[PDB]
This record gives structure tokens, sequence and C-alpha cells, in this order.
């Protein structure tokens, strides 16, 4: 909503991050809502180079929000978009835990 | 149904974090606790536990309401046997 949008521009086919879906359940049912998470962002890359960062979701694409959308639109507006997107994310977040 | 781990070694070979779940256009979110890595040939990936799952209960425990350190924390206190009840992971991905 408020939360400032990560620019990536590109020179070749692909921006350089990975996109995994997750589902997200409402408490104990069966109801659930996907959304879109960096799974992975290329060393070297577009996106590595803008911010983007591993573990970071995606909540909208050129101010577009995807929650709910399934993975193959969400991978089709980052598509369309062209040698240069705009995404907005999760704010930064390095805390993790081996257990 | 929950996913039974037990370790013989200090660690059950799987990585948590935290995560933001935004409701659509909205500054408005829930927290999450996400299976971030499963390590190949650890008791976890033996147990059935994959990258991408959330995690909802520890023992029977919801972690809704619950923060990451705490969530670690209930892992710790339950010892070298933990039973993890999770929602699926989806391994769909693309290389966008």
């Amino acid at each position: 909503s408020m939360r400032s949008p990560i620019t990536i521009q590109r020179s070749g086919k692909k921006y350089g991050f990975t996109l995994r879906a997750i589902r997200v359940y409402m408490g104990d049912t069966d109801v659930y809502s996907v959304h879109h998470i960096v799974w992975h962002v290329e060393e070297g890359g577009p996106a590595q180079e803008a911010g983007l960062c591993a573990g970071d979701l995606i909540t909208h694409v050129n101010g577009e929000p995807v929650h709910g959308m399934v993975h193959p639109e969400v991978v089709e507006l980052i598509l369309k978009s062209g040698n240069k997107v705009a995404v907005t994310t999760t704010p930064f977040e390095n805390t993790q835990s081996l257990v």
C-alpha cells in the first residue's frame, strides 16, 4: 500500500530471481490463498543489484496486487512488463534459525 | 496429521523463517512460520518435511500469534522428538 516498490531493469530475458508460490491456509480449514515468495535471487543479476532478497514476498507487480493470483498469472504480469518492472515487497528481513 | 521428527544430534536439520502475509493492496498482514530449508539426509528430510511448508503447530500447540524466537524455543524445549503440524508446500516455481 504505502510500501516503496523495487524497480528492476534487465538486459536479457530474465530478471534473475525465482518465484515460488506458497499456500496460506485459514485456521484449521481447507481454505487457502496463494502468495508469491522470492525463493532465490541470482548472484550478480538485475534483481540482486536492485535490492531484491530471497524470502521477500511480492505483494504487487507494477502497482497491481497479486494476493490470490495463481503462479502463472504473476509470472505473466512480470513477463508482459518488458525490460523494466516495479515490484512491491514485504519489508526487509534477515532473521532465521537452524533448528 | 503431524510430522514426527526424531534427532540423534543437536539439530533437526531444518531452518525456520517468519514471513509477513499482506492482505490484498493493504498494509494489513499476518505472521506465518515457513520451513525455509531442509537439509538433505537430515532428520527433517527423512520425516517428510519440505522447504516451503508452513508450520501451524508444534506438539499440538498452535503457533498463530507467536513470534519467530518463541516458535524456535518450542522446538528446542521439545528435546530429541518433535511433532510439527504443517500445511502443504508447492514445488511451483519459475525463473523470472
